[PDB]
């Protein structure tokens, strides 16, 4: 039994901006009073922990970053009641506290409780689990997956059915349930409307699959790398274009293309010019943009606010919209039931030994998602 | 008779920029083929006009400005059906054709047809109606309501009540209209949420009269000029901030003020900065920005889009949203049935030829609406 000792286990240690992970030996302290000790399963590589490693979103270092995953638990601290030793749960980066007055308002997800907003690297308790080299190492976003085990505030997790495929599900943790609920909760899409999706890769890709579950009739899917189209069409995009195949700047196209401008429109890249085009290419009395895609670090935009004044509506949101512990067993339940499909988005499989191996294939642009497991 | 001939009459012409109005004889064209020409009563002064005068709004010159008014149809071009000679109308600065894309849309009210986008200063047709002492003058908004007569497109006016006064309703033009639907209509108030409103003149005074016809708990008014506050609280607010009071920035004021950022905030001023305020000081992840002010032509605000990635929504509307021509005839037949008070937005009222005395009572802070009297 391992239950209130401290466990020696392998984990990626990043200890510096722009280098390798380093797997190698840390220390995983005993969960304290609410929290809960994760033995990992799966994790997958989503392009969030890529901008941990450039510097694009900047949190403190050293870390373990990792946060789109799914484990069983090993053991639970005092006072947890909602999750037990050998349940299948998945870490929730945007907690779910219950008592906030976001947690309490019908629409809003952002728990005040986040480490997103002014990242400390840390546990609730301002305090970090983890040692390695005899030093304390950060926390990342309350999760820190790439681990083969992490300790998590209660608020943090939710447990799932136990049938589960873990190394399926653990897109729910991130990417898919981001994509998904952009559509369907934040946008609202409609039956019969035209859709314009910048960004193709496992988020952008499960913002069509939601565009297409809400009825739309058109979904125009926009990328600079042309391999990235056959499984667009394959998920619901009827068209797709590339921004360097034009002379003219691509929202002037969007908006031809759509006699007008587009119903609904979604930035899932993370640059700012293209927050300004998606947003500009949405019909000027009645369009809706949304961003998702996350941007470098302390960045200003340049926009003209006479694109609001006609009548457009702007909006962003993180991880779908969706309050996450209410949500994250129900989407479970759902692709139990094969309501959605996860293996579109998953191209890749590598051991977690082979950690940076996945992520030269995000970067050279080969893969949507690779899951990496335990 | 005046019926198929030219009118001569009084109009108050801007020959450039930054000069009075000249108040001097104007040659009226008869209405051509779904036109229709109007005698004018009464017409308030907006800042809207002003910035036509100052620059921050461009339009051709020389012009005949003026689009908040009330008057009687004097005559009709072949093929009108909506109003004929003796009624009651309201000029529509957005027209409502009811024919194109946004006009058949459920939310849009931005009408294809505006001269607002890309202003020509013209009749449908591309001529205008309009000549002093030998010289074309352009139109403004399809409207030019300053003159004795006028001629709108047909799409450009609405019937009314033949027993409403002409004096208080051509408030339902611009400002009250505007005010009240960019809060009831496009933000959506809610019963028992926090309200913050920039700018405290006729358009943001309708803004509260809105807000506390929609159930809001709490209306917070914002202005430079305390001397706006009085009339504030008599139409809802209860709370009145100066930001020049303050020494830090006032939209950490109104997130403290609010216990972490208000539900609904709203910019009725036309300035870059107090948008990028106004969005900030509503919550994080639930809040909504309305931006109704007009700030000063091809000028970019900047901004961090993390505010609206943790959930805000950021919006604009131009005439609160209001399907113009079918909602102008109901808005007077509310106000003829007690439902919405116009005399508190009127603090003077003086004939046309004082026209320029009441521009200065607008520039100097000493009136909220001045209506001038043919
Ligand atoms: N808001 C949230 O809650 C949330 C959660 C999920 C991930 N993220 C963010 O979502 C974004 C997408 O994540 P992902 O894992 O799908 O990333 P990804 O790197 O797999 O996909 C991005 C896609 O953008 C395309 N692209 C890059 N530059 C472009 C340009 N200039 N024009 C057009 N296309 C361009 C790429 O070719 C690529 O296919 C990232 O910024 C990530 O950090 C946000
Ligand atoms: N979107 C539309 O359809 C629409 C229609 C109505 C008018 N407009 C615009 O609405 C705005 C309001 O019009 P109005 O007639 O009520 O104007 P107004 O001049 O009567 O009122 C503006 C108020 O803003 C306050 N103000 C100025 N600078 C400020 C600052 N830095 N901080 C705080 N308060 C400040 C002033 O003291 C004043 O009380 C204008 O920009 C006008 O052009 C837009
Ligand atoms: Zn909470
Ligand atoms: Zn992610
Ligand atoms: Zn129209
Ligand atoms: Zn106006």
């Amino acid at each position: 039994s391992t239950a209130g000792k401290v466990i020696k286990c392998k984990a990626a240690v990043l200890w510096e901006e722009k280098k390798p992970f380093s797997i190698e030996e840390v220390e995983v302290a005993p969960p304290k009073a609410h929290e809960v000790r994760i033995k990992m399963v799966a994790t997958g590589i989503c392009r969030s922990d890529d901008h941990v490693v450039s510097g694009t979103l900047v949190t403190p270092l050293p870390v373990i970053a990792g946060h789109e995953a799914a484990g069983i638990v090993e053991s639970i601290g005092e006072g947890v009641t909602t999750v037990r030793p050998g349940d299948k749960v998945i870490p929730l980066f945007t907690p779910q506290c219950g008592k906030c007055r976001v947690c309490k308002h019908p629409e809003g997800n952002f728990c005040l409780k986040n480490d997103l907003s002014m990242p400390r690297g840390t546990m609730q308790d301002g305090t970090s689990r983890f040692t390695c080299r005899g030093k304390p190492i950060h926390h990342f976003l309350g999760t820190s997956t790439f681990s083969q085990y992490t300790v998590v505030d209660e608020i943090s997790v939710a447990k799932i059915d136990a049938a589960s495929p873990l190394e399926k599900v653990c897109l729910i943790g991130c990417g898919f349930s981001t994509g998904y609920g952009s559509a369907v909760k934040v946008a609202k899409v409609t039956q019969g409307s035209t859709c314009a999706v910048f960004g193709l890769g496992g988020v952008g890709l499960s913002v069509i699959m939601g565009c297409k579950a809400a009825g739309a009739a058109r979904i125009i899917g926009v990328d600079i790398n042309k391999d990235k189209f056959a499984k667009a069409k394959e998920v619901g995009a009827t068209e797709c274009v590339n921004p360097q195949d034009y002379k003219k700047p691509i929202q002037e196209v969007l908006t031809e293309m759509s006699n007008g401008g587009v119903d609904f429109s979604f930035e899932v890249i993370g640059r700012l010019d293209t927050m300004v085009t998606a947003l500009s290419c949405c019909q000027e009395a009645y369009g809706v943009s949304v961003i998702v895609g996350v941007p470098p670090d302390s960045q200003n935009l340049s926009m003209n606010p006479m694109l609001l004044l006609s009548g457009r509506t702007w909006k962003g949101a993180i991880f779908g919209g969706f309050k996450s512990k209410d949500s994250v067993p129900k989407l479970v339940a759902d692709f139990m039931a094969k309501k959605f499909a996860l293996d579109p988005l998953i191209t890749h499989v590598l051991p977690f030994e082979k950690i940076n191996e996945g992520f030269d294939l995000l970067r050279s642009g080969e893969s949507i998602r690779t899951i990496l497991t335990f």
